Order: structure tokens, then C-alpha cells, then sequence
DNA sequence: AAAAAAAAAAAACCCCCCCC
DNA sequence: TTTTTTTTTTTT
DNA sequence: AAAAAAAAAA
RNA sequence: UUUUUUUUUUUU
């Protein structure tokens, strides 16, 4: 039983201070020059573990002191009664039993109330409860049925255990000592070498600021390593741990020896989805490292990520910051299309996946690669230190296995493992790119050979009968030195051949199974014929979404919960599909997706709130609603950003097939329009992107051709037949846009650097640039204030969050007129609401309470969600419009909520409660029903209390919506007490107690003063707060 | 000539919260 | 009464 | 410019 | 039940 740190223990103030004092005292009394700092850090970890155990035991003992004394007294009195029975002893025993039972009941009630409060704070939001409700039951780590060596099913725990441990020990024991072959392979091919500056950047001395940056970036709510310390321990005791962690890492840099804890890790076997559980090779051995080892490896990973852009080509986008997965997906789709349009089809596209990508990678080959990449000195010495004697023990069925060495492979679950694996696999990538014998597919003026995402490598070949053989020979050579293994049972290949004999020979020699219809690549069904992309990618997407809706039909969550479910689960999948393949989708797809989503949201019933109302911003609603057409436009127009940027790493841009003006995509945005050129007959992604960008620009009624962000390289300047050296000079000196050099009277005059730039340009081109720039049309078209749409694609140098900004701008642009239900409320009371009243009602809807249940109730009240006798009488085309619950009056919404003689006494009680709170609030239905206040009620010190009372009243009114019995004050008070308990524990957990007490103390005291003792005891209503 | 916006007509299902 | 779907008109 | 959560890929 | 990259949503 390995100890683990409980995060709730770190939130205790006394334990916090005691543990900080212990850390400081120990680490200033045990620090000396008679011992190394690695063993000192290990001893510090052991001492912290022991002190934490002692503190937890002390806390448990103190928390149960009163009950322990009571139970001791009860047992003693019971023994005395058994020996000699007395009446007073019986009375004392009964009283002690009653007190003990009351204390235990209070403790359990507090526990369940804390749990209910935590759930109620995130009842319908995008959070762990909703995702857990979506997901199936959590799979336990109890693997009990696994194939043995002799081919028979076994269930004996000892045999199961020994089979797993022996298999994984064998997996991590095969270390190759053929150093000469590795050196030869590295020397054969050319690899990048870091210069002196980058090497000194890697080997720079560690600073405490790096420790803080890494500690703050550590993910929370993650399982601790074998040492049992969580990331929260390092984040919370950060102030006293950065100096000693920094000194330990300095000792590591001077000596190169790591603490013994840095090596030990625990391997947890997750079953791989879509694979057979009973197979022992079908488990992913992730490793939980100590958070300090994770800190060191994350420092190292950041240091190498500083230069990962130079170390690794742009063909590889897995684990590489700043490049998306669809970079390779669109590129492969374009290559497939180019093959399909090829008159002679002699191409192959092999999707190769590495079997156990960096579980079979070689540490010696990795070290040799790092040496060959210029990585040497302190950084490489630390890298060699962390791979010196790795050791992992499998945590199997909750039992720690005896540890085995990691003589081979790279530990999974390590911050540095992806970067090092990418570095090692880049040797093979550059070998493939640099081997002229294997031929890539010549798309336009560029050659395309390979694209990588982690170990998912796709190779495009021409003349495959020799290219595939040479690629296999190269991969075998790489395997002989690095242990890289091809996952034959997952690797596939599209083989385009017009000769049956050559094709049959290729399947005869090639081990890859030739996919005839589709290849699953990064969750995307790459198609052999590119016209099948919609039918093999989006029709399955609709089928999957329909199945998920059918599975969630009986889910126990409301319409807000279902909207957030669609956002949390369905929406990312749709967005990923749109990003990977932004092909022109038929409107049938969007209508079907919207119908499925809306049927899911409203439980296959009629929509209570119009989808046009929810599709607006959160102002009209407060929870909004996904717009899949607008999201599709956002993803398809995001390519405009990559067009404008015109980066050298965007190969997926240039592989689009084209016959007229091949270099056109960089000259389309904020650039002169074509002369009705019929470019892009059959392009798949870029033509639709351009059409949608132009449509959006037309919708904005803005000129997208001559823009303040028009480049100097743009066709506007190029068509002047100016020398490209002038464009280079203007880009280097002044800037990249026309504004940077000025137009009109501002032509090369706003900056003294313009005078120097003028001397570097030919006078003919200077004259022509002056003539173009000082023209009236150019001056008015360029010297104008840019819009948000233009700023999205031009002023942002990073592609992070392009979809969100573009989608928000599109939701602003495509805003649709909707019928405001607040105006219907105004018509209901025969009174007029101003713009200020509408804003107040919408804001009250937005932030009546933090919890989404209270907000959902307020939204349903204000947005006329509830069903009424008048409305239902209309739907059934009957005449039963009489109010429910029985009054003889017409059942409008204002009647059901406010004016009914049955609900009216509840509102009179609410107003009495308001009255003894010294609140003079007018008897206006708008005040509770929508939160609309008179203009003179500017004071907000009573807003929250009134909101709580009114919304609890709405809750208890909806509780008995058509019930002939009238809503009562007691149920309203019970709902208020439930809300009070929830917000009390929420404030206790979220450190927001003062504001909660400010808006809940007087109301609670009046509740207690207006309730009898019998009601308080029966309904469990009592004060949770004191005098503070 | 095709895409997008707007207006008119029809159909809905007499509770509503709660439900981790 | 309110929402959705269809349809007819207008504009690029 | 922060935090939290979810999801996709590996 | 870990790691990297990316994406979105919500709260400011
Ligand atoms: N859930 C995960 N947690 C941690 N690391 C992961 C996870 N999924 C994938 N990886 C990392 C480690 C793998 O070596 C690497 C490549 O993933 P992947 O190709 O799916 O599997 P794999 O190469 O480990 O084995 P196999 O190809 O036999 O399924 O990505
Ligand atoms: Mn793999
Ligand atoms: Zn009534």
C-alpha cells in the first residue's frame, strides 16, 4: 500500500503552517557540506512524508476527540450497568447514545451537504460532473483475465501478475550495444546542429523563476508519483520549496547525479480503446513520476522546445507547439487528390504507425542523436543522468509489483518524452527526405515525401515498386540502430497502380495491408478517391452524433445541461472534422445536425425557447447555443489567416492542385482582385475558403482588396513592375503593409527611416510607388480605420484561437432579429420597459447566482419557458383556457406566476419577509419575475438577498405549477434554506464567506425567527453561520 | 442565375421541479 | 402563443 | 493577460 | 488511471 497525499489536507490552515515550519526547520538543520544534495533531498522527501502521516493522524485524532470520549464513557457505563443495573446509569447511557447519534448524523449530513454543494455549483456547466454523466462507468484497474504464454485463458491473480510483470520486464530489457552501427547511421545523413548561442541557451544556469514557471504550469488534480506527493504540494508550499528545488537542480547540474527518487516510477496499464482487453500487449504502460522529477523534465522540455522549431522539420507536427494536426490531414488529402487526377497512377501512400513508439526507442541512440544535434554539456549530461538507471514498478490491481529496470524505451507520462521521441524519429524523417532513391510525389514546384504526427508517419511515393522497397530498407536500417518497429497490424497503404502485375508484386513484397477504401489517420478517414470524403467522414459523423443522442435521450439533465453537453462533447468532434476537411458541405448535413442537436436538447419535444433566441449572444440568453453553420464558416475561413501570413511551414497550402497561377493563395487577401481569372476549378479547401471569405466581406460591406493591411509583396505593388529588391527593402526597413510606408501625404514621411529607405530604392520604382501611393483612391482605401474582421486576419501573428475569434465575429455579423420575450412580459402587465429595463433584466438573467440551476430557473421564468392554460388550450385547439389549480380566472403567464389567488399568498408572504428586512419594495410582478427594478433603486446591498428570495419563490411556484393546492410559505423557506446551505458550503470551499454572509445573514435570522421549533427540527433548518 | 433574408402559415401536445 | 418550416420576393 | 472545464490527436 | 500539442466553452 503506497501512500498518497490527500489534497484536502493541504487546505487546512494549521496543518499548512505546521508543515511549512517543519520544512524550513528540517531543511535548515540538515543542510551541510558533509553530504550531497541528492540524498538530502531524498531525506527531505521521506521526512515530509513521515510528518504528513503524523499530521494526518493527529488531525484524525483531534477531529474525533469528543466522540471518542463519549464512546469511552458509554462503554464504561454499559459495563457498569451490566455488572450492576441502575436507573441513573440507564439514563446516562441513553443520553450519551442520543448525543453520539446526533453528532454522527450531523457529520454525515455535513458530508453529503458538502458533496451536494460541490455538485450544485457545477450542476449543468462544462465540468467534471457533466462529463462523468456523459461518460460510461469508470473502468477499474482490476485486470483479471489475460492471455498467458501457452495460449489459454487464465484468471489466477498470481499467474496474471507474473505474466504481466515478466512481459513488461522483457519489453524494457532489450538494450542494443551496437554503438558503431548507430554512429554510422547518424554520420550517413545530415542533421541540424545547434550553434553556440542555442547550445549556451540549453546549458544556461537554472533560475528560480524557471522553477516557479514550471510549478505554476503543473496540471492539478493529477495522480501523484510513487513518492506520494501531488503537484499541489509543490504549488502550495512553493515559497519555501523554490530555493531548495533550485539548489538541488544546481547540484544536479554541477555533479550530474540525480536523487534516487527521480528514477523510480509507477506503471499503470490503461486498456487501449478498440483493442482486445485479454491481450497483454494491448495495454499502454503510462508512468507516474514524482512531481519533482516531472518539474526537472518539464524544465528540460521547455529548454529543448525553445529550439524544437530548428531541430525538427515542419513535416512533423505532433507534440510540436504552434502546428495543428490537420496540417498533415489537408496535405495528405491534397496529395491523394493529385494522385486521383494523375493521368498515370504509380503512387503509394503508406500510413505507418510505430509499434510502441517510445517503448522500444533506444536510449543509446537517443544520446547519440542529441550529441549529433549539437546538444552537449550540462543539458545533455542531465539527459544522460535521467536515463542512467530508470526504474518502474507496475501498480497492478492496486498492488505494487517488484520493480524492473528500464534499460530500453522512453518513460511514458514524462514531460520530456514527446520531445526526445520526436528528436529521435526526426533522424528517420530526414533520412527519408534525403534519400533520393525513394521518390516523393511532385505536386507543382514542390516535392512531397512525408508527414509526421507523433509516430503516425504518412509517406507519399512515386514509382512505388522501387520507392517502397528502398523505404523499407531505410526503415530496417533505422530499426537496427534505434529499435523503431513498424506496427504491421495498424499500418496501411493506398496503392494506385494501372498495372495488375506490378500491383500484385507490390502486395507480394510489401507487408503493409493495402487499404482499398479508407485509412483512419488522426481520427480522419482518408479516402482512396478524394470525392468520397463527405460520405466517409461526415455521414459517419452524423451517424455517430445520432447514436450518441439516442444513448443520451434518457439522461437526467435539463435543457441547459443538454446544451452544455452538446458544447462539451459533440462540438469538439464537429470542429475537428471541419478543421481537418473543410470541404463544401451540403445544407442537408447542417439541417440534420441541427435537428439532431435540438431534438437532444429538448428531449424530443417542442422547443420552449426559440433556437433563434438562444443562437444570439449570452446577452439575450445567458447560456447561448452552438451554431454549427457559423462554426463551419469559422473553420473554413480560418485558412484565410494562413493565406495572409504566407509562412514557409504551411506546405499544406501549396499542395492544392492548380494549373493557373500556382502561387495565388498568398495574393488573394487584402490584395488586388483577379481579372475574372478562372483559377481553382477542382481545389477542395482553398476555393471554398476564398468564396466564404469574400461572402463575409460582402456581408460587412467592406472592400477586401485594398486594405490598410495590404502587403508590400501584394499584387498591387507587383503589377507596377517594380523590382523585387524594392519590395525586400521596404519589408526590411519600413514594414510589411502599405500603411508602414504611408500613402497620400504620408508617403515615406512619418518616420525618419523613410529618408534612408528612399536612398536604397531605384528612382524609377520610387516614382512609380509615389504615383500609386498618392492616388486619391489608394489614399482613401488604405488610410481608413480597419474593422475587427480585418484585424483578426492581419494583426494576429499567432494562429491560437482563430476559430473562436472568427466565430464570435460571425455571430456579431450574422445577428438575426428575434422576438424579445421581455417585451411580451411588458405587454402582459400592460406596462412599458425601457432599454435600461431590458438591460437590467438581461443582466439579472446573466448573473442572478453563480450556480447554473438558479440561473436556469431565472431564465425559464423570464424567457416564458413555462406552459400555460391559455397556450395549451390554443395548442390543443380546445377552449380549456381556464387557469390551472382551479380559480375560475383566465390562465395567462402573469396569472399563473403572479395574479392567481392560489399563488398570491406566497408572494404576500415573500413581501412580508421583505418588509421585516426594512425593505420598501413595490408590489411589482416585474421585480421577482424578471428582476426589473425602478430606476431609483440604485442601491445594490439588497440585490442578492431579494434575488435569492424571489428565485426560491419561483422554484416553489413551479413545484406546484398545476397542482390545486396553493404554494405555501414553508416550502418556499425550505427552498431558501437549500439554496442557503449550498451557497454556504460553496463560499466555505471557494473562500467567499464574507459576501455570502452579507447577503444571507439577516434573511437567515428572519427565517429562524419566523419558524417554529417543530418546523425547524422536522425540516432540518438551522443556522450554519455565527457572528462573523 | 444563385444565395441569403424575411414573412406567412401550420403544428404543437393541459404541469413543474426533482433526478449524482 | 410560440416555434419551425416553407415560400415568395429582392439583391448581388 | 489569468483561472477552470471539456474535447481531438498522439 | 499520467505526458505533449491543439481546439473550444465559461467565468473576469
Ligand atoms: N493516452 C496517452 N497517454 C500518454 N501517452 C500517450 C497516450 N496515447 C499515446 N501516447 C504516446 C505514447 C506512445 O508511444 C505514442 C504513440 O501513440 P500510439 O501510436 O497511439 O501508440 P503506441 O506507439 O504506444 O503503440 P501501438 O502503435 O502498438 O498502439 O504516443
Ligand atoms: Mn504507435
Ligand atoms: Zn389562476
Amino acid at each position: 500500500t503506497t501512500w498518497k497525499l490527500n489534497n484536502l489536507l493541504l487546505n487546512d490552515y494549521w496543518v499548512h503552517n505546521e508543515m511549512k515550519a517543519e520544512i524550513k526547520m528540517f531543511f535548515e538543520t540538515n543542510e551541510n557540506k558533509d553530504t550531497t544534495y541528492q540524498n538530502l533531498w531524498d531525506a527531505f522527501k521521506a521526512v515530509c512524508r513521515g510528518k504528513f502521516i503524523a499530521l494526518n493522524a493527529y488531525k484524525r485524532k483531534q477531529e474525533r476527540s469528543k466522540i471518542d470520549t463519549l464512546t469511552s464513557q458509554l462503554k464504561e457505563l454499559e459495563k457498569q450497568e451490566q455488572t450492576h443495573s441502575k436507573a441513573s446509569r440507564r439514563q446516562e447511557i441513553t443520553k450519551i447514545r442520543a448525543e453520539l447519534k446526533e453528532i454522527e448524523t450531523q457529520k454525515t449530513l455535513q458530508k453529503i451537504n458538502e458533496s451536494r454543494s460541490w455538485f450544485f455549483e457545477r450542476i449543468n456547466k462544462i465540468d467534471r460532473p457533466l462529463a462523468r454523466l456523459i461518460k460510461k462507468k469508470r473502468e477499474k484497474n482490476q485486470i483479471d483475465t489475460i492471455k498467458n504464454d501457452k495460449g489459454d485463458i487464465t484468471t489466477d491473480p498470481t499467474e496474471i501478475q507474473t505474466t504481466i510483470r515478466e512481459y513488461y520486464k522483457h519489453l524494457y530489457a532489450n538494450k542494443l550495444e551496437n554503438l558503431e552501427e548507430m554512429d554510422t547511421f547518424l554520420d550517413t545523413y545530415t542533421l541540424p546542429r545547434l550553434n553556440q548561442e542555442e547550445v549556451e541557451s540549453l546549458n544556461r544556469p537554472i533560475t528560480g523563476s524557471e522553477i516557479v514557471a514550471i510549478i505554476n504550469s503543473l496540471p492539478t488534480k493529477k495522480s501523484p508519483g510513487p513518492d506520494g506527493f501531488t503537484a499541489e504540494f509543490y504549488q502550495r508550499y512553493k515559497e519555501e520549496l523554490v530555493p531548495f528545488l533550485l539548489k538541488l537542480f544546481q547540484s544536479i547540474e554541477k555533479e550530474g547525479i540525480l536523487p534516487n527518487s527521480f528514477y523510480e516510477a509507477s506503471i499503470i496499464l490503461i486498456p487501449k480503446p478498440g483493442r482486445d482487453t485479454t491481450k497483454k500487449e494491448n495495454f499502454r504502460p503510462i508512468s507516474l513520476m514524482n512531481i519533482d522529477a516531472k518539474i526537472l523534465n518539464k524544465i528540460l522540455a521547455n529548454r529543448i522546445q525553445q529550439h524544437i522549431k530548428k531541430l525538427i522539420h515542419h513535416d512533423q507536427v505532433g507534440f510540436i507547439p504552434g502546428m495543428q494536426g490537420w496540417f498533415n490531414i489537408r496535405k495528405s488529402i491534397n496529395v491523394i487528390q493529385h494522385i486521383n487526377r494523375a493521368k498515370d497512377k504509380n503512387h503509394m501512400i503508406i500510413s505507418i504507425d510505430a509499434e510502441k513508439a517510445f517503448d522500444k526507442i533506444q536510449q543509446p541512440f537517443m544520446l547519440k542523436t542529441l550529441n549529433k544535434l549539437g546538444i552537449d554539456g550540462t543539458y545533455f549530461k542531465i539527459i544522460r543522468a535521467i536515463y542512467d538507471k530508470p526504474t518502474a514498478n507496475i501498480i497492478l490491481n492496486g498492488q505494487k509489483l517488484e520493480a524492473f529496470p528500464l534499460k530500453t524505451g522512453t518513460r511514458q507520462g514524462c514531460p520530456l518524452s514527446p520531445l526526445l521521441f520526436n528528436i529521435v524519429l526526426e533522424v528517420l524523417a530526414r533520412a527519408i527526405r534525403q534519400e533520393k532513391e525513394i521518390k516523393g510525389i511532385q505536386l507543382g514546384k514542390e516535392e512531397v515525401k512525408l508527414s509526421l504526427f507523433a509516430d503516425d508517419m504518412i509517406v507519399y511515393l512515386e514509382n512505388p515498386i522501387v520507392s517502397a522497397q528502398n523505404l523499407l530498407k531505410l526503415i530496417s536500417n533505422f530499426s537496427k540502430v534505434s529499435g523503431y518497429k513498424i506496427n504491421v497490424q495498424k499500418s496501411q497503404a493506398f496503392l494506385y497502380t494501372n498495372n495488375r502485375q506490378t500491383e500484385s508484386q507490390i502486395m507480394g513484397e510489401l507487408p503493409f495491408t493495402i487499404a482499398s477504401k479508407r485509412i483512419k489517420y488522426l481520427g480522419i478517414q482518408l479516402t482512396r478517391d478524394v470525392k468520397d470524403l463527405f460520405k466517409e467522414n461526415y455521414k459517419p459523423l452524423l451517424k455517430e452524433i445520432k447514436e450518441e443522442t439516442n444513448k443520451w435521450k434518457n439522461i437526467p439533465c435539463s435543457w441547459v445541461g443538454r446544451i452544455n453537453i452538446v458544447k462539451m462533447a459533440i462540438l469538439p468532434k464537429v470542429i475537428y472534422r471541419f478543421n481537418a476537411i473543410p470541404i463544401k458541405l451540403p445544407m442537408t448535413f447542417f439541417t440534420e445536425l441541427e435537428k439532431t442537436t435540438l431534438k437532444f436538447i429538448w428531449n424530443q419535444k417542442r422547443a420552449r425557447i426559440a433556437k433563434s433566441i438562444l443562437s444570439q449572444k449570452n446577452k439575450a440568453g445567458g447560456i447561448t447555443l452552438p451554431d454549427f453553420k457559423l462554426y463551419y464558416k469559422a473553420t473554413v475561413t480560418k485558412t484565410a489567416w494562413y493565406w495572409y501570413q504566407n509562412r514557409d511551414i504551411d506546405q499544406w497550402n501549396r499542395t492544392e492542385p492548380s494549373e493557373i497561377m500556382p502561387h495565388i493563395y498568398n495574393y488573394l487577401i487584402f490584395d488586388k482582385p483577379e481579372k475574372n481569372k478562372q483559377w481553382g476549378k477542382d481545389s477542395l479547401f482553398n476555393k471554398w475558403c476564398w468564396e466564404n471569405w469574400l461572402a463575409i466581406c460582402r456581408k460587412l460591406k467592406l472592400d477586401p482588396f485594398l486594405t490598410p493591411y495590404t502587403k508590400i509583396n501584394s499584387r498591387w505593388i507587383k503589377d507596377l513592375n517594380v523590382k523585387p529588391k524594392t519590395i525586400k527593402t521596404l519589408e526590411e526597413n519600413l514594414g510589411i503593409t502599405i500603411q508602414d510606408i504611408g500613402v497620400g501625404k504620408d508617403f515615406m514621411s512619418k518616420t525618419p527611416k523613410a529618408m534612408a529607405t528612399k536612398d536604397k530604392i531605384d528612382k524609377w520604382d520610387l516614382i512609380k510607388l509615389k504615383s500609386f501611393c498618392t492616388a486619391k483612391e489608394t489614399t482613401i482605401r488604405v488610410n481608413r480605420q480597419p474593422t475587427t474582421w480585418e484585424k483578426i486576419f492581419a494583426t494576429y501573428s499567432s494562429d491560437k484561437g482563430l476559430i473562436s475569434r472568427i466565430y464570435n465575429e460571425l455571430k456579431q455579423i450574422y445577428k438575426k432579429k428575434t422576438n424579445n420575450p421581455i417585451k411580451k412580459w411588458a405587454k402582459d402587465m400592460n406596462r412599458h420597459f425601457s432599454k435600461e429595463d431590458i438591460y437590467a433584466a438581461k443582466k439579472h438573467m446573466k448573473k442572478c447566482s453563480s450556480s447554473l440551476a438558479i440561473r436556469e430557473m431565472q431564465i425559464k421564468t423570464t424567457m416564458r419557458y413555462h406552459l400555460t392554460p391559455v397556450r395549451m388550450a390554443i395548442i390543443k385547439k380546445s377552449g380549456n383556457n381556464r387557469c390551472w389549480r382551479g380559480c375560475g380566472e383566465i390562465g395567462t403567464l402573469l396569472h399563473c406566476w403572479w395574479d392567481c389567488k392560489l399563488v398570491q399568498p406566497l408572494w404576500k408572504s415573500v413581501w412580508r419577509f421583505l418588509r421585516d428586512l426594512e425593505l420598501e419594495i413595490p408590489f411589482d410582478p416585474a421585480i421577482p419575475l424578471l428582476g426589473i427594478y425602478p430606476n431609483e433603486y440604485k442601491s445594490c446591498c439588497y440585490k442578492d438577498t431579494c434575488t435569492r428570495m424571489f428565485i426560491a419563490a419561483l422554484f416553489t411556484i413551479a413545484k406546484t405549477w398545476n397542482q390545486p393546492k396553493c404554494p405555501t410559505m414553508i416550502d418556499w423557506i425550505k427552498k431558501m434554506w437549500h439554496i442557503y446551505t449550498m451557497e454556504y458550503y460553496a463560499a466555505i470551499k471557494n473562500d467567499e464567506f464574507i459576501s455570502f454572509v452579507g447577503t444571507w445573514m439577516k434573511l437567515e435570522t428572519i427565517i429562524l425567527s419566523k419558524l417554529s421549533q417543530e418546523q425547524k427540527t422536522k425540516h432540518r433548518i438551522f443556522s450554519l453561520i455565527g457572528g462573523n
